[PDB]
């Protein structure tokens, strides 16, 4: 079976008991990503799936395109199982790419259109891709052989670099099809087999690996579309970034493909473009981030649109200050959907039923009532209106990021819980409300220092079991360190042992403090 191979190359799966469980109550299902399109055409042949410009997609077109493109992937090496980088912008054939990875069985690893070749690399490298594919909106951008030619080593296994220019047609987007017959491709992956890779938040380094199945993922864009409220005359905007778990399954372009609906795709944030797009197409539904609803709410073209098709704003960040979610709710006349998620796993949303307030001051409740979240102090749990360190576990979220055992030993409880690093707490209605980051960047004079980087480092010294590193003001580094019971794990040997190690002078603990507990 592909899970044994999976194991062996770093894929923590999900526990024996706890997936009988997610199967015997109905949360997972037997259907592959590229199963999931091919009921879709099935239902749905003839409605429009994707608009970009003047190109269009049906779920038809997307269908056969993906299997046209599936078998050129077969042709020219792709194997199933196979990892493939897939970077783009906001074009129409990343759908095609997408399913046509997918249907071969091929597993994507999604990356952020505007992630350099830095970050390229190292994802490469921890991945074991064969394959870059890099979707261009331009002839001037860089091409997938660019960005590998950049690398500061060689990668030979990533053998497979192909570049698409998004033009004014899709056939001549993919001009590699015009000398190949379309293929019955058959991928023998099954629904709770590895789907692809996303990466986490990357605000603080490089981004980790986050293996998700077909059963989970799609488990979890089943839930999404029901709290969202889409059905097959939805019509979405886009303008987060495709690559991105929001955009892709909150409810996300997926949601929408699932009822029928139709997504438009605009690779612009730009007020006038997006009013423009929402009164063409009388567009019902998007999901934007904070500095997007401010950039659309100050702007003069606002009253120079009917916006009146608008019914529903997911905002997601959990970073959406109040005052803003009331000037949404006002300004534009819709109900506000906050969503606090993540690519690792849960998501939360408020609920169309929801009073204003509720969905002004919280980010709403687990999209499973097999989710499960634990605001924990110490560890311990704490209960309802307590503010702790937001931790969770449940039917679709990772049980391990991808071929990272190290880290793996520290972002998951012994239990299994995984550790967001937010913290907040959940209100009397089972409402969740995020207050903040569990670790902040410390300013310690000029240079930003990241917590977690210093606990590493820390941890490597062999009698600490547990170190939290904080910042006071004056800012200063502290280690607050557990032990194992060392009058050696003191400030001037943690001190050089960290020198040694050749870190960054300004990211040394200025002062230490060995507890026994936190
Ligand atoms: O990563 C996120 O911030 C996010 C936000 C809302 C919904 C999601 O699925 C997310 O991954």
């Amino acid at each position: 079976m592909f899970i044994e191979q999976d194991i062996q190359l770093g894929y923590v799966p999900f526990p024996k008991s706890r997936a009988q469980q997610y199967r015997d109550e109905g949360c997972w299902k037997s259907q592959t990503h590229f199963q999931l399109l091919a009921s879709l055409k099935d239902r749905f042949a003839q409605r429009v799936a994707v608009i970009q410009d003047d190109k269009q997609l049906t779920y038809q077109q997307l269908y056969d395109y993906a299997i046209h493109y599936g078998t050129y992937l077969k042709q020219q090496g792709i194997r199933e199982t196979d990892f493939v980088l897939l970077q783009s912008p906001n074009v129409i054939e990343v759908f095609i790419v997408i399913f046509g990875l997918y249907a071969i069985g091929a597993r994507p690893v999604f990356c952020l259109h505007g992630h350099g070749s830095y970050e390229i690399e190292n994802i490469a490298r921890q991945s074991r891709a064969v394959g870059f594919l890099k979707l261009c909106g331009s002839a001037n951008e860089s091409t997938a052989t660019d960005v590998c030619e950049e690398f500061s080593k060689p990668n030979f296994k990533l053998w497979f670099r192909e570049s698409i220019v998004s033009r004014s047609s899709i056939e001549a987007s993919l001009p590699q099809l015009q000398g190949v017959a379309p293929a019955n491709l058959r991928a023998q992956s099954e629904s709770e087999d590895i789907a692809f890779l996303q990466l986490s938040g990357g605000t603080t380094g490089l981004p980790k690996l986050i293996p998700r199945t077909h059963a989970d993922y799609i488990y979890s864009i089943e839930k999404s579309v029901d709290v969202a409220g889409l059905t097959q005359d939805t019509k979405q905007l886009v303008v987060l970034p495709v690559m991105h778990n929001f955009c892709m399954s909150s409810p996300g372009f997926l949601g929408v493909f699932y009822v029928g609906g139709t997504v438009v795709l605009s690779q612009l944030t730009h007020p006038r473009v997006c009013f423009e797009l929402i009164e063409k197409y009388q567009i019902q539904q998007v999901s934007l981030v904070p500095a997007i609803a401010t950039l659309w709410l100050n702007a003069e073209s606002l009253k120079d649109y009917d916006l009146s098709s608008l019914q529903v704003v997911q905002v997601g960040g959990a970073k959406l200050l109040p005052s803003l979610a009331e000037q949404i709710i006002d300004t534009l006349q819709v109900k506000l959907q906050q969503v606090y998620g993540m690519a690792e796993g849960l998501v939360n949303f408020t609920h169309l039923d929801d009073s204003d307030q509720i969905t002004i001051q919280t980010q709403g409740k687990k999209l499973s009532h097999l989710d499960e979240i634990r605001i924990a102090d110490d560890g311990n749990a704490l209960p309802i209106n307590a503010i702790g360190h937001i931790q969770t576990r449940g039917p679709y979220t990772i049980n391990g990021y991808y071929n990272l055992p190290e880290i793996n030993q520290r972002a998951f409880t012994q239990d299994g819980f995984y550790k967001t690093g937010d913290i907040g707490y959940l209100d009397e209605n089972l409402n969740i409300v995020v207050t903040g980051r569990e670790k902040e960047q410390i300013n310690r004079s000029g240079e930003k220092i990241t917590p977690s980087e210093i606990e590493e480092f820390i941890l490597q010294y062999p009698s600490v079991k547990d170190v939290c590193v904080i910042g006071v003001s004056d800012e200063r580094i502290k280690a607050i360190i557990i032990p194992k019971d060392d009058s050696e794990i003191n400030l001037k040997n943690i001190r050089k042992f960290l020198i040694s190690k050749n870190i960054a002078h300004f990211k040394i603990p200025d002062e230490i403090e060995v507890v026994a507990d936190f």
